[PDB]
């Protein structure tokens, strides 16, 4: 089997009502206490709306749930309840529901998002490292918690880069780690999924998110974004066989007895490992360095058990003059 190395039994020693979703009964207030002001966004099961709480003014962004959805509903409800007051994590102010209709909805606090495909052509060095150390607290904090998010990419980390603020939103996906669990590969973006997704592994960690923290990182220091850009799940695989070697992917299947779908057979070809600073060029080579490479170099790995957790990639070197300019 697998096991996550860190966080593993950490669900078995809660209280089973911790992640019990199923059994969660959210106290659902009022909804007519907010007013719309104008559409954020559209996803296939919410939409999310920028409104104002007419009892005090504030501005927060409603999330309007398609509401067949109840075990997700809850699911998403509890996550949200758990990781309160967790570092980086979008806050819940409050469930509520259309009080005729029912329909349900979660109300957020508003952050201002600086447009990720503008920003990260614009980031300096060390505003890659203050904002991946964000994140990285956001994920610790969650994985901590017994808690994957399963879909981080740029447009669920929200940048206020005018007040250096950070948000990991849209919960939707996120579930609760159980060692020997099999999950559905079905999550995260194309561009996002690990590895282990792509060849049909269920029984994954908190490791998925490192890979996709991975992505984002690759994307930032690089500048192509996204950075493994398949077109397809199949052709995803083979962006990053592409980089991470054949020979490679077929060891890391052969650990952990894992099956490959046939039509990959047709595709992969043959792909020597390729060394990370053969990305660098005259446009990004003031964004890489030798610490920014052996970092990412232990997070985009095919062995989700290798990779670096959270909590060790926020102690690498690549994250030093962070953490002296917040000392
Ligand atoms: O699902 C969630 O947890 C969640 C929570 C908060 C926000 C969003 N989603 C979006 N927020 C924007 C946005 C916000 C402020 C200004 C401009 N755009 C665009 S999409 C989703």
């Amino acid at each position: 089997g697998s096991r996550a190395r860190v966080y593993a039994e950490v669900n078995s020693l809660r209280s089973r009502e911790y992640w019990d979703y199923e059994a969660h009964v959210p106290s659902w207030g009022n909804q007519d206490d907010y007013q719309l002001v104008r559409k954020l966004g559209r996803g296939k099961y919410s939409e999310v709306f920028e409104a104002i709480n007419i009892t005090n003014n504030e501005r927060v962004v409603v999330k309007i749930l398609k509401p067949v959805k109840k075990k997700k509903i809850k699911r998403e409800v509890k996550i949200l309840e758990n990781l309160r007051g967790g570092t980086n994590i979008i806050k819940l102010i409050d469930t509520v529901k259309d009080p005729v209709s029912k329909t349900p909805a979660l109300v957020f606090e508003y952050i201002n998002n600086t447009d990720f495909k503008q920003l990260y052509q614009i980031l300096t060095d060390f505003d890659i490292r203050f904002y991946m150390y964000e994140l990285l607290k956001a994920l610790d904090y969650c994985h901590s918690k017994g808690i994957m998010h399963r879909d981080v990419k740029p447009h669920n980390v929200m940048i206020d880069h005018q007040q250096k603020k950070l948000r990991l939103i849209d919960w939707g996906l996120a579930e609760f780690y159980h060692p020997a669990q099999e999950y559905n590969v079905r999550v995260a973006s194309r561009y996002f999924k690990g590895p282990e997704l792509l060849v049909d592994y269920q029984m994954y960690d908190y490791s998925l998110d490192m890979w996709s923290l991975g992505c984002m990182l690759a994307s930032m220091i690089f500048r192509r974004e996204p950075f493994f850009h398949g077109q397809d799940n199949y052709d995803q695989l083979v962006r990053i066989a592409k980089v991470l070697g054949t020979e490679e992917l077929y060891g890391y299947l052969k650990k952990y007895h894992i099956d490959l779908d046939p039509h990959f057979n047709d595709i992969l070809g043959q792909h020597s490992r390729k060394r990370w600073e053969n990305f660098i060029h005259s446009e990004n080579r003031h964004l890489v360095s030798p610490e920014a490479l052996d970092l990412l170099d232990k997070l985009l790995r095919y062995d989700h058990q290798q990779r670096l957790t959270a909590k060790e990639a926020m102690e690498h070197p690549y994250f030093y003059p962070v953490v002296k300019e917040q000392s």
